């Protein structure tokens, strides 16, 4: 089991992983910023890709 989740605290004004993540990844009028909205709303394969994505990053991983 590996959870995972983001920093949107940290994110830019970039979509790049909305992109490779259209279902977890996605900027909120709350956060006005791309959170993992849904730990399964992208895949960690696409979780991954959108890691390598993104200036500093600013996403993790969430084991147990
Ligand atoms: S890749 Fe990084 S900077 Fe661009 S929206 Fe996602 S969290 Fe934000």
């Amino acid at each position: 089991a590996r959870k995972f989740y983001v920093d949107q605290d940290e994110c830019i004004a970039c979509e790049s992983c909305v992109e490779i993540a259209p279902g977890a990844f996605a900027m909120d009028p709350e956060i006005e910023k791309a959170y993992v909205k849904d730990v399964e709303g992208a895949s960690q394969e696409e979780v991954e890709e959108a890691m390598d994505t993104c200036p500093v990053q600013c996403i993790h991983w969430e084991d147990e």
